[PDB]
């Protein structure tokens, strides 16, 4: 166990274009955040994760970069950005930015002469094939959709893009490319930013000679896309060129990459990344083929994976936590109750696991409000292109009838964690004097920071207690992680423990009053802190009486 300050951190995760818009004109900007550093302060926030900042079209809101050494158009200038490090320091806080490097925009630079000709020097930056009896190279298909071939006709050959058209991947086969990267890394490293997110870190290293994907593979291709051979000789090439050299924290995004493979890109002794973001618990409810179909899970399938991560990282790797992201359902939503009547309880209940778990965790903008899902009814109201890329391949193909898709991607589209946060009860909730890139949720008027600061029962002012808690015992960043009952589909029950010092943690996931009784002759010594109860726990019981959504968390005797 060594100790790191990204182990013990608090992460912050703030989505630029939807966080505060300072400017008037309906985006987040960087101005916004430095506006809000207090904010975060009071709520306890140790480090900020800001998702893509650099100059892009925003066909993927920022992830297709045009240029990576200026700051996007929309979000303000590099003054802005050295002052949002500089306001940061000041108050101890850390930044971490998204590294997009899989990919760039097919307006950078680079991909703007590589497909010029195919003499330019530029040519090989990316990848360029023929067809293939007049057809694509192969059967490789994009993450947003249709094939991953795009065809120019200037040159008559195709070029590789894992994600949109707009995103052609860069090879990293080339060591000019590599050597490029690196360089822009040291970049931004040198401005003073304490953190790098690699976006899709494991689909760098392409499959030699690109061969078709059997009938099998394509039922979940990405994690084919994280298959190769040069991978793990590229994270350390850059670990060893770059990382190495500054105290940072790297999180790498692995996406598709079997969970027994994932720690080739975290153990410390590997000189790879430092934190784990596996996406085995997030899309537990998720069918890996249609991957916007969502099916019915179970507490017993959610905490087996959570102790299937845990074990996989056991003593070398280290692990993140969360529940939801810019990519991803809100967690109340997803893992809670979102109807009035459970919202502020289960939203209480998913803030006690997550920052009580044998990881850093990350809570994304506005969940420590409880902000939910937004409640779409037609095509027309996405702007995701992922859910737009679903619809073509599914539903105007006539595979999937409308009304299903959508009653599915209204409960697992990534644009329910992108609508402007909540700040307050006025117009648009105080995100813009503006208009709003895109639309406030309407429970605004009864979710948002300003109603919940100033009352000590708030989602947010709980959160706040919890990150205290947090940063008070050693035990909830160390810990070791057990679960009393991995095959409870109820009772969520688990302890962390530092030698003599042993933690409970429980979570009622049902809307009915439960029982619980200790096992191994396990009591309580001291409440630490609970929510949605009023029943009282003296020192020495072993059964607790608990409410529907209940948490807390326990000190436990011995
Ligand atoms: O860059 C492609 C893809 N990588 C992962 C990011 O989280 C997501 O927002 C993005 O669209």
């Amino acid at each position: 166990t060594i100790p790191k300050w990204w182990k013990e951190a608090v992460f912050y995760q703030v989505y630029p274009r939807s966080f505060k818009d300072t400017n008037g004109d309906g985006i987040g900007d960087i101005n916004g955040i430095i506006e809000k550093l207090d904010y975060l302060k009071a709520l306890g926030i140790d480090a900020i994760w800001i998702n893509p900042h650099y100059d892009s079209p925003n066909t993927d809101n920022g992830y297709d970069i045009r240029d990576y050494r200026k700051i996007m158009k929309e979000y303000g200038t590099m003054e802005d950005f050295d002052r949002l490090i500089s306001e940061m320091k000041k108050r101890n806080m850390r930044l971490m930015i998204d590294v997009v490097i899989n990919h760039t925009s097919d307006q950078n630079e680079w991909f703007v002469k590589s497909k010029s000709s195919k003499d330019n020097p530029y040519r090989g930056y990316y990848f360029w094939k023929d067809a293939k009896e007049g057809q694509a190279p192969n059967n490789y298909p994009s993450f947003f959709g249709g094939s991953a071939w795009q065809k120019d006709e200037k040159t008559n050959q195709y070029y590789l893009h894992y994600f949109a058209k707009q995103q052609p991947d860069l090879n990293w086969d080339n060591p000019k490319v590599r050597q490029d990267l690196y360089a822009m890394l040291r970049f931004w490293l040198d401005k003073g930013v304490s953190g790098l997110r690699f976006d899709t870190v494991a689909t760098y290293s392409k499959i030699p000679d690109f061969p078709n994907l059997t009938q099998q593979q394509l039922k979940n291709f990405a994690a084919e896309y994280t298959k190769g051979p040069n991978i793990h000789r590229y994270v350390n090439e850059m670990n060893k060129e770059v990382l190495s050299h500054y105290d940072i924290a790297t999180a790498g995004e692995i996406f598709g990459v079997p969970l027994d493979q994932s720690i080739k890109f975290f153990d410390r002794r590997r000189d790879e990344l430092n934190i784990a973001f596996t996406f085995d618990l997030i899309r537990l409810d998720r069918d890996s083929d249609q991957r916007w179909r969502r099916k019915d899970w179970k507490l017993s399938q959610f905490r087996q994976i959570i102790d299937n991560v845990d074990r996989t990282a056991g003593e070398y790797g280290w692990n993140a936590f969360f529940l939801d992201n810019h990519d991803n359902p809100r967690a109340v939503s997803h893992f809670g109750d979102d109807r009035p009547q459970w919202r502020e309880p289960s939203a209480k209940a998913l803030a006690t696991l997550t920052l009580t778990q044998r990881a850093t965790p990350f809570i994304y903008q506005g969940s420590e409000l409880g902000m939910t899902n937004y409640p779409f009814k037609a095509i027309d109201e996405f702007d995701d292109i992922e859910v737009k890329g679903f619809w073509h391949d599914y539903v105007e193909t006539g595979k999937v009838k409308a009304d299903e898709f959508l009653q599915n991607v209204r409960l697992t589209s990534r644009d329910n964690s992108r609508t402007p946060f909540q700040w307050d009860g006025s117009k648009n909730a105080g995100f813009t004097s503006g208009k709003p890139w895109f639309k406030v949720n309407p429970n605004y008027q009864e979710i948002n920071a300003v109603s919940q600061v100033t009352q000590p029962d708030s989602v947010f002012n709980y959160y706040r207690q919890l990150i205290k808690i947090r940063h008070d015992i050693p035990a909830l960043t160390y810990g070791t992680y057990t679960d009393l009952d991995p095959a409870n589909d109820s009772v969520y029950a688990y302890t962390r423990s530092l030698g003599a010092e042993k933690y409970l943690v429980v979570v009622n996931f049902k809307e009915q009053m439960m029982r619980y009784k200790l096992p191994d002759n396990l009591s309580i010594e001291k409440v630490i802190i609970d929510s949605n109860s009023k029943n009282v726990v003296k020192k020495n019981d072993s059964l607790l009486e608990l409410k529907p959504w209940q948490s807390g968390v326990y000190k436990l005797n011995q």
